[PDB]
């Protein structure tokens, strides 16, 4: 419905859409000595170097922030989902 392409996403932590359902499926988004961003199951003890970020949510919310941040710059890619054509509301990222 909405017709701002993009949410302007928070630092550290802002989720954009929920934690998730009624589950402990909690992630983080995590990474090391690479710079890029990866997914890892939260209550697991990460390898010593691995860092953590964003809020600790569902698969989902873990890889929405991540593509909406930096893979977010979607091409004509987005209309073939684009369901709304005249609003997006949710524009639909491009992992």
């Amino acid at each position: 419905m909405a017709h701002h392409h993009h949410h302007h996403m928070g630092t550290l932590e802002a989720q954009t859409q929920g934690p998730g359902s009624m589950d402990d499926e909690l992630y983080f988004v995590v990474r090391n000595n690479e710079g890029q961003y990866s997914v890892w199951m939260d209550g697991r003890s990460l390898p010593a170097g691995w860092e953590t970020v964003g809020e600790p949510a569902t698969k989902q919310q873990c890889l929405q922030r991540i593509e909406q941040l930096w893979t977010d710059m979607v091409p004509a890619s987005v209309r073939e989902h684009l369901n709304q054509h005249s609003g997006p509301g949710i524009d639909y990222a491009v992992r």
